[PDB]
């Protein structure tokens, strides 16, 4: 490159990884020094343009040449944005004579962008253990029955006139005539999870557990809460939970662990004493009397049968959060004995909350996604972080969760349906996560990913819950038509991408399953061993991710987007390691010349494909590797 009235896009690069940003999570007194990469001697000037919310105006910071990379192929220009408490957004203007290019979260542009700027949010911190960990999601009733004495038997009890039904382990989840799918039980419990911690923390290596609802509720999913302060008897009691927590936190049975609980705060079940639709308590619930001490906890259109609920389901009456200081806000998060604080404080000390139907939380029966909803989550953050600054807050949202993350006053992250689950599904299986036809090419996949990462601040990106499947969508293995190799590819991408790899129990071995309730099948422990290739690969991948910080908090750079051979390659790198991931989404093998020079891997240096164990030497800035169809290589050094 040279000063030739042309900015070479291929040489440009910036993101908030270690090599380019010295303060990704700054306080009000820390300045932010940024570095922009370009080909050596390619430009004449560069400037940082940032919007400051402190004065609603743009500010200009001229950059200066700082250094060359070790290979002498690139230049690094630098500029610093001043320290202050205000949120700021930035982009770069890059000039080479008569040629100008712009660059921000969305990459290079010939024209100045108006969106996708990088974020600077002073004092906003997400838990580092979340950024660096691997999560395992468990639907309690279907993981493992560690205590048969608490099992719900067929006819054990009835709910809304329907008796419960117990299924043999491994059998179908669909309820038989006279029963209901939501009242089917296999016997999975907390004691079971506790007894299988070795599998989770050692066999696989995951250090974060996320559990679907565990509090008293009549259903098998338990999103229809009856008592937030008590573990459902079928899963055990509060002492069992305490024991499980201690074993998860223990460092004697593997890596230190973390527990995230499912917080269902938008609504309660219709059998909760505050509501008590079936009069299961001597006290008078809102449904029973307009004089009930909890009457105002809900919103009635026509008392008592017409009330606000979750998506119109009468079994899930919606909680009225009222205004700040309300009793409802108190019992959910403000009070020391609230649901949120009780479990975050001793003797439980859980590590986080996954916020169910978070977008809907509101006052007066309103639909959320409004000022009040955001005000509530802001108060929620203060409540939670006040008890434990390292307690995670992950909200459920299926689209762009920027509204609950980008201001650094609400959630730490969200369920990444839009930025991970969906694109991965359509690229690899050609189906959306609902198993309907929807396919995208490699170039489209790469673009989709970049755009969704750009929706979030960097620390949020690194903290996103990235799962292949979950309890509300079809199983990845079903969308893939049972092709195990498609799972291999998905796992490799998942374990090397930006955000918390989250394994939906069973996905690690290829468990299949259609739409709810079929996506909640019981776990087969004979398939949960290294003898299953997917399980063996999962363990290997987790070990690989835990070995390289670059995979968890390093930069991300696209290297290859080949729609002809269906090859996708990207690099993850920081001050120490440089890793080039090469994925083959085709049905046949392909030998790929990987442009590792882009990650500054020196000629003559060596890389090891952590997937196969084979070693290679960097020659002429390239690394040639053969990759099987629906498989990948992780070239690290
Ligand atoms: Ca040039
Ligand atoms: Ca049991
Ligand atoms: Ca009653």
């Amino acid at each position: 490159a040279a000063n030739d009235n042309n900015v070479e896009w291929n040489g440009l690069f910036h993101d908030q990884g270690p090599l380019f940003d010295n303060a990704p999570e700054p306080t009000s007194t820390q300045s932010v020094t940024l570095k922009l990469r370009t080909f050596k001697g390619d430009i004449t000037s560069a400037n940082i343009k940032y919007w400051d919310t402190a004065d609603n105006a743009f500010h200009w910071v001229p950059m200066v040449w700082d250094s060359n990379d070790p290979t002498g192929t690139f230049d690094y220009w630098k500029g610093t944005i001043p320290a202050s408490p205000s949120i700021k957004y930035y982009r770069f203007q890059i000039n080479d004579g008569t040629s100008t290019a712009w660059y921000n979260g969305n990459g290079p542009s010939s024209t100045e962008p108006n969106a996708d700027d990088f974020y600077i949010i002073p004092n906003f911190k997400t838990p580092d253990w979340l950024k660096n960990g691997v999560m395992y999601q468990i639907f309690p009733d279907r993981f493992y029955n560690g205590d048969s004495s608490n099992d719900v038997q067929t006819g054990s009890y009835t709910y809304n006139g329907t008796p419960t039904e117990k299924k043999a382990w491994g059998s179908s989840v669909y309820a038989d005539p006279g029963y209901d799918n939501s009242l089917v039980f296999f016997g999975g419990d907390l004691a079971g999870i506790d007894q299988k911690l070795g599998y989770i923390k050692k066999t696989l290596g995951a250090n974060i557990l996320y559990l679907n609802p565990i509090f008293k509720a009549p259903t098998n999913h338990k999103y229809d809460t009856q008592d937030y302060m008590a573990v459902d008897p079928a899963f055990g009691d509060n002492s069992t939970l305490q024991t499980l927590i201690n074993d998860i936190h223990s460092t004697a049975n593997g890596p230190k662990g973390y527990l995230i609980l499912d917080g269902v705060f938008n609504h309660t079940g219709d059998s909760h004493p505050w509501f008590d639709k079936y009069n299961n308590f001597s006290s008078q619930g809102a449904y029973e009397s307009q004089s009930s001490p909890w009457y105002n906890y809900y919103t009635f259109y026509t008392w008592p049968d017409s009330y606000a609920s979750f998506l119109g389901f009468n079994s899930l009456p919606k909680l009225n959060y009222g205004n700040s200081g309300s009793a409802v806000r108190g019992v959910i998060y403000n009070n020391s004995n609230s649901v949120a604080k009780t479990y975050l404080n001793p003797p439980y000390s859980v590590d986080g909350w996954r916020l169910d139907a978070a977008q809907y939380v509101d006052a007066n029966g309103n639909n959320g996604s409004d000022v009040t909803n955001h005000q509530i989550w802001s108060e929620f953050r203060n409540a939670v972080k006040g008890v434990n600054s390292n307690a995670a807050i992950i909200g459920e949202y299926w689209g762009n969760a920027n509204p609950w993350t980008a201001q650094g006053n609400q959630w730490d992250a969200a369920t990444n349906f839009d930025g991970f689950t969906q694109p991965v599904s359509e690229w690899i299986t050609g189906k959306d996560y609902q198993n309907n036809s929807a396919s995208i090419s490699t170039t489209q996949f790469d673009s989709w990913l970049r755009g969704t990462r750009a929706n979030y601040p960097t620390n949020v990106q690194q903290s996103m819950m990235n799962f292949l499947s979950n309890h509300d969508i079809t199983r990845f293995a079903t969308r893939s038509g049972g092709d195990l190799w498609k799972t291999y590819l998905a796992l490799i991408f998942q374990m090397t991408y930006v955000g918390t790899p989250t394994i939906y129990y069973g996905d690690e071995y290829g468990m299949q399953g259609g739409a709810d309730p079929d996506n909640r099948r019981s776990f087969d422990w004979s398939q949960a061993t290294p003898s299953n290739s997917a399980v063996a690969l999962t363990q290997k991948l987790i070990t690989i991710r835990n070995q390289y910080p670059a995979l968890r908090t390093g930069s991300f750079m696209t290297l290859i987007t080949d729609d002809t051979n269906k090859i996708y390659s990207y690099g993850r790198f920081d001050n120490v390691n440089r890793i080039a991931v090469v994925l083959n989404n085709d049905s046949v093998s392909h030998t790929v010349n990987v442009p590792v020079w882009q990650l500054s891997m020196p000629n003559g240096s060596t890389v090891t494909d952590k997937i196969t164990g084979h070693s290679y030497t960097v020659q002429n800035g390239m690394v040639t590797v053969a990759v099987d169809g629906h498989y990948g290589a992780v070239l690290a050094q």
